[PDB]
């Protein structure tokens, strides 16, 4: 009998490389539902299914809308095999602009998905694991989790929200034979500029489109092949005793070490301002 | 007039008493807008402020709910001298609880209160700071934003935000004049257990009364007063270059040490698990 997973966030990106990894592994040990906000962009899932030729029964899709718990509860129910092994959350947004120019309804979607939608998916699925006395919890987080990132406030405070929680709840199941860890993944290969000049002064804005510069050339040099990221996940499962962190590159690791010596936090404030720009 | 300050979540606690140590200062170089969620809870603030003669225009009230962004406009424009030197977003919710048993609505609430609010304070009030030059920003801040606490997985998560937001921005602020601090308290003074199990299981009920008995004892002996924590934000409001981050206490930076040492997390999460469960 096969390992049960359920992923988050499959239309794109980690989640649906992840899941077809999993399905179509040379062993055939994992049964994947592969869950999506909307059922309509699953087309590059079953794409890529084919090419990497998952057996057939390997990979379901499921519609699971994370910021709603009813979504949530009808997937669970879904699962015929009536047993969660492997839970990834991985499902994300991301939000990127000046502070002041962001839309109060996106902030909190963002804190919505990112945060509430991954305690909806513990509140559904983490009981029936601690009851069994096993299972393993998957979350993606990211080097925004880690170490706060201009422009992107929000995200990285959904992304720290999700550190804490992830740690807080890892402390709890140290004992428990349910293993939480988190993937911390730098960048990944998977307003318009008048609404954000009416809503922020000039100076912010030069920096914005500045940072923006920099970003994609960061971007172009940084980014990972999602393959790469996916076989992480994978390490983290393969592991006896899993660790809380992992993580997909060492890239960011020297800022993770500078920012972590000095507790005051304004070491990193410099560094990080002075990489950014100039 | 003088040096402004805003506080919000000034009805009792830090708030209520950094509010009138400003108001009461002899030099009266302060003049302390003291918000409310509600303004009817004004009289032990007024209370106080009298036991303490703070002179007449050193201290006013006003109505602020930080869920509210018109709420949060209104008292904005409510500052006579049209600038904010000092901001202390201060207004917090707490919960304690195995995470499976906690309503989405409460916990969509800290969220919102925690971060959310402190967003829309952030995108009220510094635009003004920036276009001018200068401000201070103080945050109440926790311990339980910088590790993890276990039964605690949403009031960290809601604390690690704020450490994301606030991080996010003072990298981007240092051109700017704007200065930003988080004050780390740890602890401070002011269901049914079936219902527990219920929802629960078995292995997680017996660490949950572990644990509350374990943290009334750390209260006892570790809980701060109000005033001393307010002492710390004095201190951070005249630091000439004021850093990311002040402790109140030190009682803690053993259990921090372990931390930020193995970023794989797995010396922490032990550490802690023992000094709760002992
Ligand atoms: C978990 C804890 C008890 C509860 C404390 C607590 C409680 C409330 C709060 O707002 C912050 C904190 C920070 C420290 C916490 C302690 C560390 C060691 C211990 O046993």
């Amino acid at each position: 009998a096969r390992t049960v997973v359920l992923i988050t966030g499959c239309s794109s990106g980690i989640g649906l490389h992840l899941a077809v990894r999993l399905a179509s592994d040379p062993s055939q040990s994992f049964k994947v539902y592969a869950t999506l906000r909307d059922l309509k962009t699953q087309g590059r899932l079953w794409e890529a299914a084919r090419a990497l030729a998952c057996p057939p029964g390997s990979l379901e899709t499921l519609q699971l809308d994370v910021r709603d718990s009813k979504s949530v509860a009808a997937a669970r129910e879904r699962v015929t095999e009536g047993r969660v092994d492997v839970l990834v959350c991985n499902a994300g947004l991301g939000l990127l602009g000046p502070l002041e120019a962001l839309g109060e309804d996106a902030v909190a979607s963002v804190l919505d998905v990112n945060v509430v939608g991954t305690v909806r998916m513990l509140q559904a699925f983490l009981p029936d694991m601690k009851r069994r006395g096993s299972g393993r919890v998957l979350v993606t987080g990211s080097v925004g989790g880690l170490m706060g990132l201009p422009f992107n406030d929000v995200y990285c405070a959904s992304k720290f929200a999700l550190e804490g929680l992830c740690e807080s709840l890892a402390v709890l199941l140290l004992p428990f034979g349910v293993h939480l860890s988190l993937i911390e993944c730098g960048p990944v290969h998977t307003g318009s500029p008048e609404e954000v000049l009416d809503r922020t002064d000039i100076h912010t804005f030069h920096r914005f489109y500045q940072y923006l510069a920099h970003s994609k050339q960061v971007f172009r040099e940084a980014a990972q092949n999602p393959e790469e990221v996916a076989e992480v996940f994978l390490t983290a499962l393969r592991a006896p005793k899993p660790t809380l962190r992992y993580f997909t590159t060492e890239r960011f690791l020297p800022l993770l070490r500078m920012r972590l010596d000095d507790p005051s936090g304004s070491n990193y404030v410099t560094a990080m301002h002075r990489e950014v720009f100039g």
